[PDB]
């Protein structure tokens, strides 16, 4: 099944962190740092709220040249709705396409048809209901999104637990109840019946948005996701390839305290 | 090993903790007489003029901390953050405060206290929320006005509150306290335990606006067992002899001579 | 060991039964032989409270001692909310279980009886899992998830027990570190709700009440999760009480069984108004 | 001082039932029943509630055959604010005079002086601050009131237990705070100090409104009561005779279930 | 009685001036321009406006200075609520503490219990019903204020007239509605009734608040005050020492027009 075999590439990245660069030398320290992936964008997300203006995908040579310099797989940020942005960046070779909302909404009424492409997505969600609609739509990996670029988790860990918590609910839920549920949700009915009969998202599940510390990654982790996204809070403080080095060991180590603490310690100025 | 963190916090009663950012402050602090420290990042004074994200120490810091006094020493950890509290208990912190001063990492849910050997500290405004964190596992209670005001109005609120409700506990007729705990959405045996005991079950300190020495004396004197002073002393313009002058003022908080006394000729508040 | 969970225990008895409303001793007979596994005393019956308006009190003792006289199944009789002078004296007059029924007129808009204060156990009722809990923090031995009283639709009992046991299930599954928020939200004790959590079920027998008009509807009850259904009105409002009576009882001992649903169904003529 | 005086005239009333009567027949009924005092009214609660129309002090010649017909006390209703009915009452020798809602308001803004009269009198509260303003009034005994003519206990439960609520939060409350208290139910402070100090209302303290039943009574009495006004209960029910001794001896016995069970046995339909 | 002595002792301050003072300089030049007390304050109230930040009780050792530096009483200002700021005051021998309003309230929901004091207190006020509750807190003089530290005297003549009016009001009120009015303004009726009975505050009252002219000072003694407050006017004047003088002239003579006249000719800019 092509679809299957879109969401068993991203089990691959299970524990892992998927750091956001912005150019081919943040995206070599990403890959020192021990990153499982890296996510080309053109601006951090902590620029893109405090500049503003117009954010679409990366030009073309500016991922050509992030796949050059890493051989861990290479993601890239387009549009929602934005098909044609992904069009290009699967014609150029990224491993992944982000549809993602750090970007500039393009279609306001409709994501991508991600079954038309041959390489997996990811998709943010705040719910459970966002979750599997951009499952539906063929995402092959869902980022459960807080606030991008502020360094605060508090959204994050409400869309975490909000998706978690719905996922525990739906697993010790009457099996007649599902029906009404999915419609409150507005979601698939199948994909809620999966979600339920796993125990857990059908597809690997990362947290994203105001990752800032070694202590923030681990939450995300203890919490219960498959593995961080980190995007300014790397390249936006004092020390971006210690802090990396920190936030993957944290992840990896996520409910080693002692280990916590020494990645955590001396680490500069996180983001602002 | 719950009555354990809560006979622990009863070595605090009578004492000031004071906040401190560095190790310069925790000296000072404890040369004042002050009970315990607190390591954060930016005093609350800081943190609401500039704004930005507070969340725990960095370890590095409160290692200096902890080998610069001899006094037990607390650290914040932002409410919710229970991986910041526990690399706060790995590094071998006495007290995490659970604080509202840093940014709120969980809008929904506090720490859950009773996972962790060391004792905690919570904010709270009412009874009600007191107890809540109570039944989380804080082993000590810091009833909080507005942090870094220098204004202690909310404090004396919150003192008032939190003591009226347990005096009101006191003397309320025993088949109205169901109702009572859930009109302040209590857990009911921490209520009636509150009521049996005619004070909180844990140790309660005034936080908030405690700028000067009569501050201080007059949260003890509303019946608190000690106070926070996070800005007032190093927000305020002679630090070394403010610290002392509200140490000595909780000791005596009953002593109008003394209060007098301590008072006198001690320079600027915080602005 | 502690006298509230020896009453506790003592309810468990009632799994499986069905308790019926009774006015007098003639109904409390019937109940007794259609098999009814306890007859609860009243002034009358729900649906006549409803129609006729005016104040509902506990029963007169004199009535009661009839109905206690009449059966040897466990006698229950109805106190306002509240009124715990009312339930002292059906206490003293050796009632088997005081139900605190919003069906009488309230006594008290903001407490209910201090039922640890009696050697006998409360039934009490609830639409949700919060109200069950903090009656049973005041004492309550047993739960009754009630619908709407005297109006022959299942409809909010349905809604109650779905409720009640739908936060059960949210429970059983909700994250540890979550419980104590919970807790908060429904303005339930946190040691009851833990106890809820681990059990998977309510600490006290549940059984469902208001509405259930016919057999269909108390199996519906069981097939919901209750442990047993009041019926109030469905089998003395209608038209064949005795026959109306054993089926529902049928109805409640085999509840999965759809071919005795459909037999004790049959013929059964009409149902309340 | 004088207002002492008329004060332990009513403490002499601690553990009685007071019963509202219409004519000398009902008032030897409820002298018979044990009843501690009677009170005369043109209708009962009940039915003035029924009824509608102006309700006003009774005619001195029905109060006088009440007067004739009985040994214990006799109280006698006037309009709120009426104070020239309250001067009849007095001259023709009433014992008490009760400043009544249930007659027809007279004065929507101010209760009669009752300093000026030699006799006791007797005023309603929902709430302490009410009581406390009727006895700076000059009112000697407090009646603390549900719904008249209904049956219903609930809101006399409310308003007892509001009041001794209110007094069990002044016996614990900070002296500091009492100031703010006194302006906050609207109360002269002397009389809350001396509430406070007292740990009790300074006069006595009778529930009326709603007592249909002996539970009722005995209800009212562990409730914290002095004793119980029975109106309507009474006289709207099946059997006035038995039902009145019950009351009374429910509210002698309020504690013993045994004989509150014994005196609520087959006694008749309650009122309406 | 203790009370009485208080309010014996502030009688002496009748037909006086009060000046703010926030230095031993002010309180030389207000002792030698015919005060009858001074008032230690942190900042005069137009500048605690202009400036805000949490106002509190001045330092002890700036009272004791100003002890030393005059003969005449020295009263000051202690925040609302904060008993202890008045044990300090007290215990450092100031005469008269202000329970003060131009200071940051220390507790909005009561005032400090003055009856634990020995030292006579001074409280603001701006009707008769507040007024009545600072005196039954133990206020032996009331402040009637109005807008402190904007030389704009309107509100001070409306609250005067709010006092006086209402105490005019009270003097030919029918007695029977006396109760109702001590519930309308949330007033102890015996402090209500014992103003009925003087014609007059039962505490000496002075204006305070905006008085920034011989004028405005004269103004408020013929509406009818035993004295005035002045704050800012004099020392936020062009010429205090001066201004100083004539005010407390104007308060003197305040029926003399020819002597106002006199006072007020040549008197250099008024504050801000
Ligand atoms: C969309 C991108 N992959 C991402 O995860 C952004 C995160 O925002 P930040 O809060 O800057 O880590
Ligand atoms: C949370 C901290 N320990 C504290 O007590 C803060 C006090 O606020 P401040 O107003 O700065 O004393
Ligand atoms: C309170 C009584 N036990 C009861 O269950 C009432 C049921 O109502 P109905 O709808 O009449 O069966
Ligand atoms: C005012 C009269 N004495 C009285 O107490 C009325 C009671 O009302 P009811 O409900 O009729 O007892
Ligand atoms: C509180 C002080 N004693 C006072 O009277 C303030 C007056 O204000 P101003 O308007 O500046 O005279």
């Amino acid at each position: 099944s092509p679809f299957s075999v879109k969401v068993g590439l991203a089990q691959m990245l299970r524990g892992g962190v998927i750091m956001d660069v912005v150019n081919a030398e943040q995206a070599r320290i990403a890959e020192e740092a021990g990153a499982c992936a890296v996510m080309a964008l053109e601006r951090v997300p902590a620029d893109i709220r405090a500049q503003g203006g117009v954010a679409r995908m990366s030009d073309p040579e500016m991922i050509k040249e992030i796949k050059n310099a890493v051989t861990i797989p290479v993601m890239a940020k387009a549009r929602i709705g934005h098909f044609v942005e992904a069009q290009i960046l699967e014609a150029i070779g990224v491993d992944y396409v982000d549809e993602s909302e750090v970007l500039t909404l393009a279609d306001e009424d409709n994501h991508i048809n991600k079954h038309n492409f041959k390489i997996p997505f990811v998709c943010g969600c705040r719910n459970l209901g966002e979750a599997l609609r951009r499952i539906r739509e063929g995402a092959a990996m869902i980022r459960t999104r807080g606030e991008a670029g502020t360094g605060n988790v508090v959204e994050a860990v409400r869309h975490v637990r909000s998706v978690n918590g719905a996922i525990r609910l739906l697993r010790s839920m009457d099996d007649d109840e599902v029906f009404t549920y999915a419609k409150k949700i507005a979601a698939p009915y199948d994909l809620v019946v999966q979600t339920k009969e796993l125990g857990r998202l059908p597809v690997v599940q990362f947290a994203a948005g105001g990752v800032a510390t070694p202590a923030d990654a681990a939450l995300m982790m203890q919490l219960g996701c498959d593995g961080v996204f980190v995007g300014s809070g790397v390249f936006k403080s004092g020390d971006p390839v210690k802090r990396a080095k920190a936030i993957v060991q944290a992840v990896t180590n996520y409910r080693d305290a002692a280990v916590l603490a020494e990645v955590s310690c001396g680490l500069g100025e996180a983001m602002v």
